[PDB]
């Protein structure tokens, strides 16, 4: 029961919201959770979303099952990354005689792997940044720009975000990060729907 | 003196400078000003950037009268608001059986009416979230995000938004409070509006 | 050795990347340093980005030499500046015998040139605001907002955006402040890129 996680397009006659794993999975260095989807901007589909993402930076991004995504949400990869210990001007890139400047791989700063957790909500044209990890069950108000990590169940916003406030007492948020229900077969998920809805899910255990 | 503020197009040989209330009376739950007016930022009229606004939701949206208000500025109503007190998934929004999760009214947050002032004054690019009242004669600096109220003849600005400062001495501005120009038939603010331009409508009042 | 800085596209066969001063020159109150580039959104030109800036107010933009400006980047000038001692609202606008009311200049609320030093290196869709001044070898994060000066060889970011921390040490930045190598007759600066590009420049000079 429930729509096709494999399908790019879910809801039928409807071009605007489509399940990213579809999308991504003939990319490399990205993984994509289940049922996580995105709602087209301008019917735009999510890979051109992800900027300078090049292979051989080797910097990967994750991304949850069941995570609603914005429109306009921009993932910043490590691509355009400037050097910095000098100089930020890449002489390199216009020829003539500069080309022998050619930055060298490990003179590139990499800030790492961008990974967002499960049940996430990123508001509509949020901007992340590199090497950032938001955890599960957050959310992101939108036009935010994301540049350091996000603790779970946590409620973040601005340029640059903040955690705001805790979305559940310390307890409860443990409680759920430990049940992890985004990882239960579909079957059982979909018995307790409304459970997960209304946070009882916890209680019943 | 002055043009109509029933034109849609006040200035001739120009489709940018619109009035707003024209343009969005045609519309449900939307209450504008007089001489209002909204600088198009490519020839986009007003109504198309109000987003999520559902008659369902019944929260309306108010606009005091000659108000300021730059290009690509956007509001943000009720209609993108996620169920919160568990899981923020759309569930319902996916049909096959999900149908059912669909939330209840009382279920859904709505944080309320959104009341932006007269005399207002807002930058461009300014996104406006929902259930914010905006004070009397007060400017929003350019490429702020407005997410909490904001106090009458105050100068605020940033994301998040903060009042950064007033704009005259308390005195002044209980006296503007006071008299109330904008509410004036136009046949007379028509013969002040020099003394309006210079805030020495105070001492003839 | 190098590429021809009075060149608009550098890059044989290539239209997005292109050398500002070239772009600029036929402007008037506008001064540019030799090797700064544009790094296009869109294939647009960069004198699309510098908005609100009419000759008569009489402002002037100041880009350094060796600047990297990033894509969608917005200088704002004065022309978008409304007087304020008063009601923010332009009746002079829409004539019809309001232009009476015109604002003499020395009522219009100026706040200055804008100066970007040299061998600054600017984030995508950074907006910057009127009257600022960035100094040399800074650096601002994408997405920021610039409100306000950032002091020389400072990371900034955010909106409004905030100097966060130093490049480099005080010692290494007053030397660098002093070489000045942007200043220097290139043919030089073409024998030391290299010492230029990891900050070794101070060591011999
Ligand atoms: C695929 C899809 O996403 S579908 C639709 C597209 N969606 C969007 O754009 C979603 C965005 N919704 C929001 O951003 C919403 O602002 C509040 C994130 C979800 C979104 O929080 P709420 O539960 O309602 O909290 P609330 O209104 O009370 O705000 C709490 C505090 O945070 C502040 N706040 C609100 N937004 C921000 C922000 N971006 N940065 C910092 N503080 C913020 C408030 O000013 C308030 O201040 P206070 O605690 O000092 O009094
Ligand atoms: C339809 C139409 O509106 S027509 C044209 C389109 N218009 C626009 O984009 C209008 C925008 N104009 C602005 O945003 C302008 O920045 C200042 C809002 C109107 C706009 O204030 P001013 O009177 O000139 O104040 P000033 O320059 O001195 O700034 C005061 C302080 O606020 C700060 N500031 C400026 N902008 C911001 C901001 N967005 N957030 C926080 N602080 C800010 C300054 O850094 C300064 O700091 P300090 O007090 O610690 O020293
Ligand atoms: C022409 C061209 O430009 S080519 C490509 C187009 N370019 C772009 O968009 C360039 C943008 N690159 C960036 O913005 C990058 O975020 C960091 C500016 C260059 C860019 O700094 P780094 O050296 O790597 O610093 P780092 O990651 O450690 O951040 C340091 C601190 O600043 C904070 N930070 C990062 N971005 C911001 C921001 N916008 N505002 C405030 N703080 C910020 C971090 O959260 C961190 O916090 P902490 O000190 O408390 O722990």
């Amino acid at each position: 029961m429930g729509p096709n996680p494999m399908k790019m397009y879910p809801i039928e006659g409807n071009k605007s919201v489509q399940f990213i794993k579809p999308i991504l999975e003939k990319l490399e260095n990205v993984e994509v959770g289940e049922y996580s989807y995105y709602d087209s901007k301008n019917g735009e589909t999510f890979d051109k979303q992800i900027l300078y993402h090049y292979p051989i930076l080797n910097d990967k991004l994750k991304i949850g099952k069941f995570c609603s995504i914005g429109p306009g949400v921009t993932i910043i990869m490590n691509g355009a990354n400037h050097r910095m210990d000098g100089s930020t001007y890449p002489f390199n890139l216009f020829g003539n005689g500069w080309e022998k400047h050619m930055p060298k791989l490990d003179q590139l700063p990499i800030k790492g792997d961008t990974i967002i957790g499960n049940d996430v909500w990123i508001g509509k044209d949020v901007v992340i940044m590199p090497g950032v990890k938001i955890g599960d069950g957050a959310i992101v108000a939108a036009n935010s720009v994301v540049v350091k990590d996000i603790a779970p169940y946590m409620l973040a916003g601005g340029n640059p975000a903040n955690e705001i406030k805790q979305r559940f007492d310390q307890d409860t948020i443990n409680q759920l990060l430990d049940i992890k229900w985004w990882n239960w077969p579909i079957d059982i998920i979909n018995e307790n729907i409304d459970k997960i809805l209304d946070n009882s899910i916890i209680r019943e255990v």
